[PDB]
């Protein structure tokens, strides 16, 4: 069974006077089981719906035959009643559409001045709803024309004419037109005669007589038309504006009837109409305040509740002005009662009972409407039933421990729990406690307390019992707790956790660190197990680091019971990271660094070491401070020893006795702000290069040697003994040379050079001061008295005089150019001497060839001109014939080889000696022997069977073509 | 309907051979609806329970008529079947009690040596259960005697004599005695002849032949009897002990059958029997392992579950050895399947179906028993019903926001949710999201989504729908967020929170600080509200202190939505308390303090001040520290300027720009370690006191000035010009005097004194060095030539000579003792002089009285002896008579009074002058005038009409009694 919820509710109807329908159907039907009897209210009094009267109840719907205004106007309200409860439908305000005949008094004629406006009232009769107005210039259907001169009001119905003349006279009357659901009716008014006085020929101010009202209250969605009609001479314009904002541009008109099609909450504000002509102005202000019909936000639903519970029914509604939410119970109003609290808002039941069952209604209300929301409260009384939440049937307990056994059945209301051990009914005492929600508490469990525990349940509906079996075991306790420990990094540490338990059961050890479980199977695994038995749970931390410090909880558990002990391990006293490296006090080579502190678990910080780099070019090398060991309580120390014009990043390392710690993040890229150079140019050399010019050369210097901005070289050069110093000022790094030449500077001139650097703010220090000379030129003095003589077939000797010193500088050597007989100078071979010698030897020549020799002189700059020539002829070639009649005699340790001397031909040279290569069986390499005559002796030992003898000639002709003689000993 | 759960279960029966009952009755009945069919199993296969056979099913209970060993001995098991499921009862091991007849083989006679022990076997037959053995020395009922020589075994039953002789011979026989449930049977064995050899007359070792076994496996509650019987000459003692502990003393016997009535788990261990006599010893070892039947811990219950859900039934048991928990479904074994997972432990269903409904049994098993636990799984297929968790019937939304509409009915299985906007069905797109669990997600909601949303639900069971109204409202947003702020203590601060919302609803502001709600109504309230409108919700913190800083969260809420912004306020950068102040480096006046850091939020710590007290005597004053302001990075400064011996507690104060901070907890009660005094005793004085003795008096000198331990005073005293110094050494502070007197020291002797202090380790500094004298004594020289003369009636003058200097010291004055004529020295009046005068005046005397005058001399010590006496007589009294014949004459400004002179009597003195007092009308006080004759002139002005004149006499006799004259002018 359920209470009545509506499917259709009664609507407000507009019944016309000229209706073709004799009945009014106010529809109401609510679904129900059993189907409801339906009562109707009229103005708070109940309608006696007798059969055969004019107010019949046809199917629930109220049918009213032939209504008139003094009998059936009012408010109507459907009440659906079953014996669950009574609900109230929303109110149907039955309004009568009627149009009365016009006012039959003899109205006065209207007198006004010509040239002004005129004011004729309509005086409309009593009506519903709001009429539409036009007037009549004559009989029907001759209306007033619609223009900018005649203005018809839809609020008061009067026609407003701005300026009148004598063509506007006519048969003036009012007219009304109403459009309704079943009929259309219009009715003519009384005759109005208008008379005009003499003409006031002036130009004057506008006078707005049609006033749009001061607080126009609109609902959301109502069409609102404001009116601002003006008198005056001449014709005024009408402007509409918004004072506190701007008009929305979907309906902006320059018309005296401003029409909004749908008024919403953004159109609320202060409005202004302005009339203005050529001679005056008039301003009229007003307001539109937008209100709302109530709509629901949070309503109530059909809740199933137990007897005795706390039920809070919140119910809220939104609308403008904000709705007084009130409550109905079963068609009657519900105030605050003995168990019922209404805060005009939530409905809070203190203790529920079975007389609170019924249809309750949330009603919201303001002056624009009244809305309703129904719910059923079904208060239920139940038997206790243990099929959803019973007592635990087969129960563990420990010896010396605690047991929480609840007995909470699905009972409405809260059942009387009387515990029993078998047949013995348990009473509260010093050991056994029956808490009156149902929970039995037994302290100090032994083996006399095991048994068959039955929880009884009782309310007025019925009874049930649920029976649990208590078994007493041994208690799991830790016999050897893990103690606190203090280690280092890299140490191994076990934590002892033995346990003792009942030997029927099983015992697992779970170790938790800071209430997170231990992952034994991590890659790079640290935690491992030692000494496996059943009841030994020793975790051994292997290669302990900083994340293994914290609280340890060895939980020995069975499936029924758990016991835990506490251990606290602290691993390293960490030389940790400092944070926020702040660079202060920026100087030339002096810079201030400040940092944060580290950590002090085992030990406080012993020292701070300081590091720097030039990023990204340079790396981390240790820089110097004063004091040279930074003391460990100092968060700031100042650092020296810097080389400027590089960017820098600074980090700091904390240290302890447990190892030098990992460093911090470096600081910001701080800029050096120098004012001085201090590094001299190195690698200074001078002299040489171009002839006649002073060229000084030196090394390039990179970024660590230059110091600062505006870098270049100051090379200072002057003549030895001169009183004038010349200074070169060239910027850049690539200019590693300077050339000075002048018309008064000759070759071999001594100069004094030194070099320093410069920057934007100073001059550099001095280099090595040395005396250099200007470079020499190529010579012009030829060699004299060149005489040549051949000494062999491939060598000749060329001699020349030691010549005088040239004007172009320093002579260093001589150059020999030579070519054959009949050849030229362009195919010559050029052989230079190693020094200033008066003679040299031309070697590598052909035999019997005449040569032409020219001697030139050279130095470092170039080669001078040629000498007068000399001629020489090489010696004859050696003879290609072998020596004849070769004989040999052996001995016990020697071999003597004799031969005839060589007689040459006419084109061959003489032989003054012989050379011989000798190879035997015991050696793989030949040996050289020399002689001056035609016989020789060589040692041959007794193991040699045969030998290889090659005989060639030597002398002034050169080495000849050798023979090859094979000598067998036996 | 429900499956079968058992009420009675089949017990294992022991059916004897001599039973009076022709049947066995293994009972099995389970409660059911529809009622269960009971099948039976025997040796792993089913019993064909035909009617009319020997295996009848009477009511579910199996009745077997006339059982024998080869036909019906086995394992019986009841199966209760309904079409919910099938359960299996636990096994009834039907074992038979039987006693077979004895061995009919011709057994051999037992032969051993006399003087030894002998073992006669029983050879017991096949039997069940465990027999009780007694024996036969003769025919029945002549048994063996029970003593400490015949030993009765229960495991093997053989005969054990410790020492035999020839009186133990006879026709030996075994016997057995079994006690059963329905019968008692005892049968007789074969005859045994005992023959013995010649006697081995020796004393030898014990020999335990009857050995208690190597692992005796006991259950919990079984009675265990071990056996240790020994041979030997003489008869040995039998001791039982536990090897790994001690025996429990409730059953300790010095008997060869160790008897435990109930073996529990504390008897598990190794056991030891020791046989020992006068000539040898024997030891044997064994063990008792206590095992257990399985009992349950966590079982399974009757669970209704939805189709398609995940279900985990855990099931665990306790017992030794630990039970292989396996599963039965419907009387058949249940392995791991496609949806059913068995881990031999918990049972996991992946996806349920309707074919998984049935009775499931959980079976625990070892070698000591098998236990069962039944449960029902009822897989429910349900229609979707929205009567318990519907769709929200009236849904509010924000424009531009977000809504989640869940559709989760009570449906088995998970229903198909297909949302609709009325009749238009909803497809997933980029704006509307229909999730497969049922939640409809609409982002960026405008007023085209306002509608009548219907959730649909579909499975194979049925169709249901629930319908919700979506209304589209404007979003609550914050137009002016609260910004972060930086203040001081004592500054006022307003956090702006303007909101914007639709005008139908109401807008409340909840301000939460660090997710705790702000209490405006605290005593000493700081948070107040400013500038009240509807949508303006700014909070103003007034007198803001240090707990008002943190995360502020302004939450504008309606009842349908919320909007929150964050503001962070920092209030003061505190000079907080430093914690754990540590005193190091304990010296004399130098002491080292180290403390912790504070806070640096606004500003860091500018300075540290150090204060101290001496508790409970001294208070908090600022002590001096080098350096004179402690810098803000310094946690350690050295503090000086202390006064020693005293206990101290040192407190530290941090300070900054924002005020002098709250001071810390002070340190420990630290004690300095001084060894030097530096304060001389002040206020030094000498002289006076006792006569003839040198007494030095000075100020007692308190414990803030005394410095070190072992305190006392060194007073150094010597004679002026003496070469010997005397030094006093008195400890204690109350001795403020020292007396030196000697036989060679006379009065008026000069002395030189100075004082210093001492302690345990040194001497104090010098005081003021002054020359004092020894104190004088009382004199002995009398005054000489005392002469007296009266000068008036009340005065006389006593003169004496200036006497010489006494031997007792210094004279300072004189003392006059005087009494009347006839009186004595004991009632005399004593008048002392103020110095060394030669004359003094005794005044205050009576007229006409003779006096006796004695003059003594005095000083500071005492008064010396008397002089020779002198006598003097005072003169006559003044006359008491008034002056007669008083006449007066007035003038313009004066009054002259004349009188006769006074003629005295013979006992009265003469009158040489007059004194008078005058009082008039204009003055309230009298005025005194003097005259030397018998007339006087007084000034009387003209306004005085009455005068008061009193006239008395004066002279050498004294002032007389006045008269009283009243003078009237007119
Ligand atoms: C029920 O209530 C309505 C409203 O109070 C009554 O209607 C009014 O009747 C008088 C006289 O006929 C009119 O002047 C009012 O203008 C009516 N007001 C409205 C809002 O219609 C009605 O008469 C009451 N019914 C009865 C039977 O008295
Ligand atoms: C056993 O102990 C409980 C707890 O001490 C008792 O419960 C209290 O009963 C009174 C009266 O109903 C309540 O006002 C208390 O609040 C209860 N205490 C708690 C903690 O719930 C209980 O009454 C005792 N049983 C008997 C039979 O006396
Ligand atoms: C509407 O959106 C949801 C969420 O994106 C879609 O649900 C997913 O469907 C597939 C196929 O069943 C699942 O594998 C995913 O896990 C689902 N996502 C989530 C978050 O649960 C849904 O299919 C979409 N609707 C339609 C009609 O396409
Ligand atoms: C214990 O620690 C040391 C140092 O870390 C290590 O060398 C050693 O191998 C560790 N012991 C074991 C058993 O791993």
């Amino acid at each position: 069974t359920f209470g009545p919820v509506f499917e259709d509710q009664p609507l407000s109807v507009l019944f016309p006077e000229e209706s073709t329908e004799e009945q009014v159907l106010l529809a109401c039907r609510a679904r129900a089981s059993p189907p409801a009897t339906y009562r109707w209210k009229m103005n708070g009094t109940e309608m006696k719906l007798e059969p055969g009267s004019r107010h019949q109840l046809v199917g629930g719907n109220l049918v009213i035959m032939n209504p008139t205004k003094a009998q059936d106007a009012g408010v109507y309200q459907c009440l659906a009643s079953n014996p669950v409860g009574t609900v109230v439908s929303r109110e149907a305000i039955l309004r009568f559409g009627f149009l009365q005949e016009f006012s039959k008094e003899e109205r006065d004629p209207v007198k006004a001045h010509e040239g002004w406006g005129v004011m004729l009232p309509c005086n409309p009769p009593a009506h519903y709803p709001g009429l539409s107005y036009r007037w009549l210039l004559n009989e029907f259907p001759n209306f007033i024309p619609t223009d900018g001169r005649h203005f018809v009001s839809q609020t008061t119905g009067n026609l407003y004419i701005a300026r009148t003349n004598a063509s506007d006279l006519g048969n003036y009357s009012c007219l009304a037109t109403s459009h309704m659901d079943f009929s259309t009716k219009s009715v003519f008014s009384k005759f109005a005669q208008l008379n005009l006085a003499a003409e006031d020929t002036r130009l004057f101010a506008p006078s707005i007589k049609a006033r749009f009202p001061a607080e126009t209250y609109a609902l959301v969605g109502q069409q609102v038309t404001l009116e601002c009609f003006a008198f005056g001479n001449p014709v005024p314009r009408i402007k509409w504006r918004k004072v506190d904002g701007s008009l929305s541009p979907q309906w902006t008109t320059a018309e005296p009837t401003l029409q909004i099609p749908s008024v919403s909450f953004e159109d609320e504000g202060t409005y202004e109409c302005e009339a203005e002509n050529s001679k005056g102005r008039d301003t009229v202000q007003g307001r539109i305040i937008v209100q709302a019909q109530p709509e629901w936000l949070k309503v109530i639903s059909d809740t199933e509740a137990d007897i005795g519970s706390n039920l809070r029914w919140g119910c809220a509604a939104a609308g403008k002005p904000r709705p007084t939410v009130r409550w109905l119970r079963n068609g009657e109003p519900l105030a605050s009662q003995n168990r019922v609290e209404v805060l005009a808002g939530d409905l809070r039941f203190s203790k529920l009972s079975l007389e609170d069952s019924g249809m309750y209604q949330c009603v919201a209300e303001n002056k624009h409407g009244t809305i309703y929301a129904s719910a059923e409260l079904a208060v239920q009384a139940l038997a206790p039933d243990f099929r959803l939440n019973p007592v635990r049937r087969l129960i563990p307990a420990a010896r010396g421990g605690e047991i929480l056994i609840p007995c909470q059945p699905r009972a409405a209301p809260k059942a009387v729990v009387l515990w029993s051990k078998g047949t013995e009914i348990l009473v509260n005492s010093s050991r056994v406690t029956v808490t009156p929600d149902g929970t039995l508490i037994i302290r100090n469990i032994s083996r006399s307390d095991e048994g068959k525990y039955t929880c009884f349940a009782e309310n007025f509906m019925g009874k049930a019992n649920s029976t649990g079996i208590l078994s007493v075991r041994d208690a799991t306790k830790i016999t050897l707790a893990p103690s606190s420990a203090d280690i280092n990094l890299g140490d191994n540490l076990t934590l002892q956790c033995h346990a003792s338990h009942d030997p029927t059961m099983d015992l697992t050890f779970t170790w938790t660190l800071d209430d997170f479980p231990i992952d034994f199977d991590k890659p790079g695994g640290h935690y491992r197990r030692t000494n496996v038995k059943e009841t030994i749970g020793d975790l051994t931390i292997l290669n302990a680091q900083l994340r293994h410090g914290g609280k340890y909880t060895c939980m020995a558990q069975t499936v029924v019971d758990s016991a835990s002990k506490e251990a606290t391990v602290l691993v390293r006293g960490p030389p940790g990271p400092p944070g926020g490296v702040v660079v202060r006090d920026i100087g030339d080579t002096t810079i201030q660094l400040s940092w944060s502190r580290g950590f002090d678990n085992h030990s406080p910080i012993a020292k701070y070491t300081l590091q720097a780099r030039t990023p990204p070019a340079g790396k981390w090398k240790q820089v110097r401070t004063n004091p040279a060991n930074i003391e460990g309580n100092a968060e700031t120390a100042q650092v020296l020893g810097l080389t400027p014009w590089m960017d820098y990043e600074f980090r700091v390392i904390a240290s302890n006795i447990l190892g030098t710690g990992e460093p911090s993040g470096p600081s910001s890229k701080i800029r050096t702000r120098e004012a001085a150079p201090s590094v001299a140019p190195s690698g200074l050399s001078g002299g040489g290069g171009a002839p006649g010019e002073l060229i000084v050369n030196w090394t390039p210097m990179s970024r660590e040697y230059q110091n600062g901005d505006g870098f270049g070289y100051l090379l200072s050069f002057r003549r030895q003994g001169s009183t004038h110093w010349q200074t070169a000022r060239v910027p850049g790094a690539d200019a590693q040379y300077f050339v000075y030449s002048n018309e008064s500077v000759r070759p071999y001139t001594p100069f004094e050079v030194k070099i320093r650097s410069y920057n934007r703010r100073g001059d550099g220090p001095e280099s090595l001061t040395a005396l250099v000379y200007s470079a020499e030129e190529e010579p012009r003095v030829a060699p004299t008295k060149v005489w040549a003589k051949g000494v062999s077939s491939s060598e000749m000797n060329v001699t020349w005089e030691p010549v005088q010193q040239d004007m172009n500088g320093i002579l260093l050597g001589y150059e020999i150019r030579y070519w054959k007989a009949g050849d030229k100078e362009a195919a010559a071979d050029r052989v230079r001497t190693a020094g200033l010698d008066t003679s040299a030897r031309v070697s590598g020549l052909h035999p019997n060839t005449k040569y032409h020799v020219t001697v030139r002189a050279y130095n470092r700059a170039g080669t001078g001109p040629a000498s007068p020539s000399a001629n020489a002829t090489t010696m004859k070639p050696p003879p290609r014939r072998p020596p004849g009649n070769i004989s040999w005699t052996f001995s016990s340790s020697s071999l003597s080889i004799k031969w005839d001397p060589v007689v040459p031909f006419r084109n061959e040279s003489a032989v003054t000696g012989y050379k011989m290569l000798y190879q035997n069986d015991l050696h793989l390499t030949p040996t050289l022997h020399l002689t001056g005559k035609n016989w020789i002796e060589i040692p041959v030992p007794e193991d040699i069977g045969h030998a290889l003898v090659q005989i060639r000639t030597t002398g002034p002709g050169g080495d000849g073509i050798p023979a090859e003689v094979h000598i067998v000993r036996n």
